[PDB]
Order: structure tokens, then C-alpha cells, then sequence
């Protein structure tokens, strides 16, 4: 059970041999189709790639690839695609995976920049009036409104298949204040966001797979669906006590690699989810409070 777990760990102070043990027992699966060397542009970082098995594919002829992963959750019934921060040449290819895969959310993790460098493309339009066009890919995007809290903002956005003129509603969820390698301020800024992203419906099994990315697609993506599934696991069952936390990371491993990328995040995701139980059992009031706790004004 999580919580005797939880402060077992804390006690013995062992933290970094349980995460340790995580990787060491982490399923290890070729990448192939990352490594050719015509895909070396399309990937961001050099030791983070999509298994073949798990990949999801363009629907090009041309060049089906992205760094991008189907994280399928049988028994929690829930998918979710991992993915890195576009780079300047892949902003249309994730847009059309978002098109192609049904998406009605994107949720973002990390900042343009930071630490002084450039994490992720400015993949969405800024402004209304300066909307976006991938001619590669023929899609327009177009920023319809935004809601801008002190650590996160959710934008309205609305893509267009120009070959068809379809247009779809996506809801992009960015949260601002989450430190690469680090951990979101508190449980409840975290768990006042997901609830957010739940709320919008984006989550709902009519909808393709959530987009979830950081700058790798791994680290604080992988703390945020952990968490998720934790908490949709006991809610089917109404069961915190079913729930064992690092099965079901070592489960999402099978999808893509190095999902929570330190000791502190996999600590992170245990309080996350020890808090959102208190919801998913009945105690209505503790959304309220988390969100007074956020400071979203
Ligand atoms: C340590 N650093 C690293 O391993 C790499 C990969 C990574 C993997 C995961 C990651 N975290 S997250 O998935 O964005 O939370 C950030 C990085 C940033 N990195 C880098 O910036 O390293 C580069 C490729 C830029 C030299
Ligand atoms: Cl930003
Ligand atoms: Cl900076
Ligand atoms: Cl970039
Ligand atoms: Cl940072
Ligand atoms: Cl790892
Ligand atoms: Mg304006």
C-alpha cells in the first residue's frame, strides 16, 4: 500500500535505490526506426527515442517517423501520446500526428527555453491575428483564446486540415512552472492542473490520445501520466489500496523509454497520488483547496 510504502521509503531514506531499481528492471526494446540516420534531424536528443513497437507513425508516405510514443494502459483503459518538444522542422509533423491520432488535447510540460537554451519550438500561434500554416503537412492552426493563471495557461486552438477544410477544437494545457529534472511546486499546483486537463474532457476515451510532452517527452511526461493512471486505476476500482505505483511505471516503460527522470519525481508522483485519492474517495472539498493552494490568480 502507497502510503506505508511511502514512508517506509522516506524513513530508510532510499529514494534513489528504489528509482534505481526501476531502470535496472526497465524493459529495453529496439529502436531502429529513431536510429536511421535519415531521422537524426527528427530527434531532439541523442539517447531519447521511441521504441518500434510503441512508435507512432505519420501517415506519410515519405517519412512515417516522429519521436513519439503510444502509451497503452490496458487495465487502466486510458492512452496517452508521449512526445518530445517539436524542433523547427517537426512542428508539422506534430500537428498532423495530433490530426491523425484524433487528439483533442496537447499538454505541455516545459518552457521554450530554458536554462538558457531552447527546449522546444514555438510550435502555436502567439497572437489571433498571426495564425500558423505547416505547408508540409497542410494544416492551419490558429490561437482562438487563452486563459492565462500564474502557473499555467490553457489555450483554445483550432486546427484546420486545408486538403479538407475540417476544422477541429484542440485544447493546449501549459503548465509553466515545472522545473526540468524537477518537481511541480507542490502535490496540489500539480493536482489542480491534471484536474484541469480532466475537467476539458480531453481525457475522455471519445477522443484520440491525449498529447503529453516536456523537452524529451520523459521525465515530467512520465511523472504526469504515472500520476494519472494511478489515480484513474483506484477510481475504477474505488481502491487506493489496489494501486501499486511502480508496477504501473515499470508498465508505461514497456511504451517508451526513461519515463520520471529522477528519485525526487518518482517521490513527486507517490504524494501526487496519495493527495488525489482523498478526491477520487469522496472528499469533494479538497479541489477548492487545492486550487487555493496553486495560487492560479
Ligand atoms: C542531463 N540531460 C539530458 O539527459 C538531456 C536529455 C533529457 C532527457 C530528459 C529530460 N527531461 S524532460 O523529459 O524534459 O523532463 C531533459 C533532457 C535534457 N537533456 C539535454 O539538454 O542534453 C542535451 C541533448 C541538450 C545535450
Ligand atoms: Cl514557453
Ligand atoms: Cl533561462
Ligand atoms: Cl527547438
Ligand atoms: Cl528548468
Ligand atoms: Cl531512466
Ligand atoms: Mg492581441
Amino acid at each position: 500500500e502507497m502510503e506505508k510504502e511511502f514512508e517506509q521509503i522516506d524513513k530508510s531514506g532510499s529514494w534513489a535505490a528504489i528509482y534505481q531499481d526501476i531502470r535496472h528492471e526497465a524493459s529495453d526494446f529496439p529502436c531502429r526506426v529513431a536510429k536511421l540516420p535519415k531521422n537524426k534531424n527528427r530527434n531532439r536528443y541523442r539517447d531519447v527515442s521511441p521504441f518500434d513497437h510503441s512508435r507512432i507513425k505519420l501517415h506519410q508516405e515519405d517519412n512515417d517517423y516522429i519521436n513519439a510514443s503510444l502509451i497503452k494502459m490496458e487495465e487502466a483503459q486510458r492512452s496517452y501520446i508521449l512526445t518530445q518538444g517539436p524542433l523547427p522542422n517537426t512542428c508539422g509533423h506534430f500537428w498532423e500526428m495530433v490530426w491523425e491520432q484524433k487528439s483533442r488535447g496537447v499538454v505541455m510540460l516545459n518552457r521554450v527555453m530554458e536554462k538558457g537554451s531552447l527546449k522546444c519550438a514555438q510550435y502555436w500561434p502567439q497572437k489571433e491575428e498571426k495564425e500558423m500554416i505547416f505547408e508540409d503537412t497542410n494544416l492551419k492552426l490558429t490561437l482562438i483564446s487563452e486563459d492565462i493563471k500564474s502557473y499555467y495557461t490553457v489555450r483554445q486552438l483550432e486546427l484546420e486540415n486545408l486538403t479538407t477544410q475540417e476544422t477541429r477544437e484542440i485544447l493546449h494545457f501549459h503548465y509553466t512552472t515545472w522545473p526540468d529534472f524537477g518537481v511541480p511546486e507542490s502535490p496540489a499546483s500539480f493536482l489542480n492542473f491534471l484536474f484541469k486537463v480532466r475537467e476539458s474532457g480531453s481525457l475522455s476515451p471519445e477522443h484520440g490520445p491525449v498529447v503529453v510532452h516536456c523537452s524529451a517527452g520523459i521525465g515530467r511526461s512520465g511523472t504526469f501520466c504515472l500520476a494519472d493512471t494511478c489515480l484513474l486505476l483506484m477510481d475504477k476500482r474505488k481502491d487506493p489500496s489496489s494501486v501499486d505505483i511502480k508496477k504501473v511505471l515499470l508498465e508505461m516503460r514497456k511504451f517508451r523509454m526513461g519515463l520520471i527522470q529522477t528519485a525526487d519525481q518518482l517521490r513527486f508522483s507517490y504524494l501526487a497520488v496519495i493527495e488525489g485519492a482523498k478526491f477520487i474517495m469522496g472528499d469533494s472539498s479538497v479541489q477548492d483547496q487545492w486550487k487555493e493552494l496553486s495560487h492560479e490568480d
